[PDB]
């Protein structure tokens, strides 16, 4: 009962991990592009 | 919110000092001329 629990349990952590990797990766990026614009947007 | 409001008073700064800089020097040109305008009717 135990370890079919326990499997379901390290797939969803699994998957979570894959989407906070997803979302820094990301949200990082679209940081640094924000910076870039505004950043174009005073020299303009 | 702020970079924008910012961006804008740049801008209108900007216009403001082009204004000035026309004024100023139409000014004196417009004083010089006057100057040497009454010197000649003086003269005349």
């Amino acid at each position: 009962v135990g370890i079919e629990a326990a499997i379901v349990l390290i797939a969803f952590v699994i998957v979570a991990a894959a989407l906070a990797f997803v979302a820094l990766n990301m949200g990082l990026f679209t940081t640094q592009k924000s910076k870039e614009v505004m950043q174009r947007g005073l020299e303009e």
